[PDB]
């Protein structure tokens, strides 16, 4: 029992991570095979920043100008080319420790774990979701872009992310791993607004489901809904529409506790009108989103 | 900015865990050099559990009755014994993953991140704080015995943890690496009540710190108070009396965001006083308290 904001373990993912300089500039770089990906704005000045030209900036670069170092030691750039937002950066060198691995572009919603790190090295690891505005709520710091974002299945790292900056309201945007931002941000330092942080409401029933099958029951209530009456609650409260492939992904969390996805929904209505009158589910004051009802599953089944 | 339950990258740590099994109980090991440590439970069956005689118990086994696996190949158990409540299974095979290390005992109120397990597999990582009742609030399944908890500094892994057991209240409790339980609690299944989970007051102030230095400003109020009165709304509230040491630990916080810390406190007081009144600080509805003043400074500085 418990149930906590967990992060995949981050082994195969720290034998992967690299510092990539160019110029005055270092961030960090995923080294998979005999390529390094990075953020392309790796080429860019501060000045470059405002108003970057990539594809002007990048002529004025060669392989040597591209500093990769893996741990203490340097490897050899044989090749250097762009593809959307980040820089492939050719080694002569194939990662020793390269596990097996797969570049994924995820939906809103979606969970995955983040390695923090900065001048090549891994400084923490924590569980992320992609919001429905795009941005990710990270931690952060000056040198951190290159840090990226993943899932495991058993050996395969699933890499889904790849962070590129912070917007100036704290929240972050990146790419996925082959250089395409999520949502409609772009690698520049321009006013770039992220639209409403609407709440992920399968996700908040899947932990309702989690805090069910913990022992906190409190919230249960003597209710159902239909999906109708519920997405108007949902509505009202800036919460995620729920659609019936939200009730089938439920299935599981339902057949386990015998509490049927509606009941569940109704319950979470109460929740929304009534609020929490000071009392925790699961150790927090507020529902959770953070946690898919894959991952409420895998956390209460215990998959290695 | 943004700031997160970061747990330390668990590679260091991955390398380490292997697959104990006695008789029919199978549980994790903790692997450096050529020593495997893990709860002395793994030889209980469950009928055993409820009152173990372990010294009895250990005279029935024999090295070949410990079956040691590191990934997929067994490890050969030369020697074996117990020390307090931990079994030292002696291997013919140094571990060559073992990383730097030390076996610390921590003090309540200190973090650290654990790497939960299951068949000598890490399942997942996630921060802990050893409650001021000496008991964890993990997320552990069965199998999970055996899972570590620890700290990093560069590239001294610090074991402080080591998973035992569930109380019939759904926290946790373990030992150090040394063997020795974390609080009152014993080997045993029987009645075991943990004592009042304490708010740990030196952490919440840190996470207050880690707001303002993150934006989240809004309760900072125009108010002082003194050690003296600020424990007095402390007792009140169930949170760990402040002391001058706990002061001076958040020295540097208070440098950094110009917030004197008796300031800080009379906001955490009046925080305690009026409650939330529905508004969050670092996402969070209620104060955080499982951040030291030493991840609030290493996670707002980039510490690898
Ligand atoms: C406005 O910046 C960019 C715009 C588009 C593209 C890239 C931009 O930055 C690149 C460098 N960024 C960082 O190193 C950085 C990332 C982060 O998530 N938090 C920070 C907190 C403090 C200082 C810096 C950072
Ligand atoms: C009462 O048990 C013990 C008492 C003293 C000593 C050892 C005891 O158990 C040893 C086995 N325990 C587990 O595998 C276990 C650990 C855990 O944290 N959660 C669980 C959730 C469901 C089922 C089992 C567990």
């Amino acid at each position: 029992s418990g149930f906590r904001k967990m992060a995949f373990p981050s082994g195969k993912v720290e034998g992967c991570m690299v510092q990539v300089t160019c110029g005055t500039t270092t961030l960090n770089g995923l080294w998979l095979d005999d390529v390094v990906y990075c953020p392309r704005h790796v080429i860019c000045t501060s000045e470059d920043m405002l108003n970057p030209n990539y594809e002007d900036l990048l002529i004025r670069k060669s392989n040597h100008n591209f500093l990769v170092q893996a741990g203490n030691v340097q490897l050899r750039v044989i090749g250097h080319s762009m593809q959307n937002c980040v820089l492939k950066l050719k080694v002569d060198t194939a990662n020793p420790k390269t596990p097996k691995y797969k570049f994924v572009r995820i939906q809103p919603g979606q969970t995955f774990s983040v390695l923090a790190c900065y001048n090549g090295s891994p400084s923490g690891v924590y569980q992320c979701a992609m919001r429905p505005n795009f941005t990710i709520k990270g931690s952060f710091l000056n040198g951190s872009c290159g840090s990226v974002g993943f899932n495991i299945d058993y050996d395969c790292v699933s890499f889904c992310y790849m962070h590129h900056m912070e917007l100036p309201t704290g929240v972050h945007a990146g790419t996925d791993l082959e250089g395409n931002f999520y949502g409609p941000f772009v690698d520049r330092q321009t006013a770039q607004a992220a639209g409403t942080d609407t709440t992920i409401t399968v996700n908040v029933l899947a932990w309702l489901y989690a805090a069910v099958i913990n022992g906190d029951r409190w919230f249960l209530n003597r209710f159902t809904t239909t999906l109708n009456d519920f997405n108007l609650v949902a509505m009202k409260y800036n919460y995620e529409p729920l659609t019936q492939d939200h009730v089938d992904i439920l299935g599981p969390l339902s057949a386990q506790t015998g509490i049927a996805v509606l009941d569940m929904c109704a319950s979470l209505k109460e929740l929304l009108q009534n609020g929490m009158n000071g009392r925790t589910i699961l150790g927090s004051a507020l529902l959770e989103d953070e946690f898919t009802p894959f991952d409420v599953v895998r956390q209460c089944s215990g998959v290695t």
